């Protein structure tokens, strides 16, 4: 099965993706931004050295590279988990990480939204910052509801599932959010 | 005029449909799930005996059946009211009840959402059971999701979105149903 | 750059536009409705005299005029700010202000939503009425729907969505308008 996994940045989605790769066999865990970076270096070796360079390209070339990455993802395997972002916040507002072509190509069975509590997100982002912009509770609640609207739109267009995993409850022990999300996702795949 | 009527399950949408079919003339009402069941028995008698059997079909066959059902619905009359669901909850998440083909075929003038209070929905669902047990948060989510789905379908197909508020407390039983029927009629005979 | 500016009616969206047109160089601010009205009197003088007369035209004629106006707007300038409405309320429900052709023609970089507090909007509308009546909940709904419409357009046409918050209390009159103008300018000169 194929699921696009998303959440607000730095909340622990990458932790879940890396931890999913160990526990599931014949499951592909892949980060969309990374494939975009690789194909951008391949097609524009001259310009692209750091992964921030994808910002600078012309939007037509960047969209072409997004399509190429969607193709590379499209044939990988049977079980896929695509780690990307419904939307990223910029000075000009929110911008979608996916283009319609990406979904048409990957043909995902579903979209998964990891919804955390804003306090946990702030504390986790500061924890990771200390280990190596500071948004407010309201900024993050917004970001999450907007991710929700984006996924529902993508579902209405491509007829795929919308699965909202709740991780807003208080942690009884550190890393319980990650474990619960991993277990729900696994439970979901092997149904 | 043509309106797709939706709400969360077991909330009283079917009652409103029955009462509209009674009070309204020159308007024919239909249940999408029932037509899907009929065409599934028609095209696949081997498998389809109960209306839950549609689950077992390959998704390609089920989509073909939805297409055929939409064709008959679109032809059925001039004024329509189609009882369907914006989205249904499954172990894999929410899934839209409509596919784009259904809307392109029926070309509804609008979509109508009956939005209830979760407490009313819980009490009504248990009342009907006596004649899964979701929580207030589950139901608020489901309805907000119905909202997003309807607005998306509107942006794509350039159609109306009418949200009927029934979250206020009932002064007498069956006032929600009455108010909804009256608003829908008022809207139709404009 | 091209931004479609939206908000609920009579909340001060037009004031933000007028003050921006005053403050920004090489910036043209234009109202979609006004171009629609002008081309409607030009092309259909018989029916169109007051700007409400746009109501009476056939929806085909109204759409053709919308296309002609969107053509004119995209043609009209370099730096643009288009004053419109994500959605308008009608007896049949909410209906979107933009058509797909409008966006394809204008190719806006983004959408901007001025989101107010319902009390501020109501009080501002009564202020404007007295100078020459929805409920708080009606307006919260209208705005959540505006939001959903903008997000849908965003997914379909890959444009920005900027939500400017004006629901805090005004410490002095015209602070909402001033803050919005400043945020938008800061955004433009990035
Ligand atoms: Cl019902
Ligand atoms: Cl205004």
């Amino acid at each position: 099965m194929r699921f696009i996994l998303t959440g607000v940045p730095g909340a622990g989605k990458t932790t879940v993706c890396n931890k999913l790769a160990e526990k599931m066999s014949n499951l592909s865990v892949v980060n969309y931004g990374d494939v975009i970076f690789e194909e951008a270096k391949k097609l524009y070796p001259s310009i692209i050295q750091v992964r921030e360079d994808t910002r600078k390209l012309p939007r037509a070339d960047y969209r072409n590279i997004q399509i190429e990455a969607a193709k590379k993802i499209g044939l990988i395997t049977d079980n896929l988990i695509v780690d990307t972002h419904m939307s990223l916040k910029t000075p000009y507002g929110f911008y979608p990480g996916l283009i319609p072509e990406t979904i048409n190509i990957i043909q995902p069975d579903g979209i998964i939204l990891l919804e955390f509590n804003p306090r946990d997100v702030i504390a986790r982002r500061e924890k990771d910052r200390l280990a190596g912009d500071m948004e407010s509770e309201t900024d993050i609640l917004l970001h999450q509801q907007v991710n929700r609207m984006f996924a529902v739109s993508y579902s209405a267009i491509n007829q795929c599932y919308v699965k909202i995993i709740d991780l807003t409850w208080p942690q009884e022990y550190e890393f319980q959010h990650t474990e619960y999300a991993v277990n729900k996702i696994i439970e979901m795949l092997n149904f």
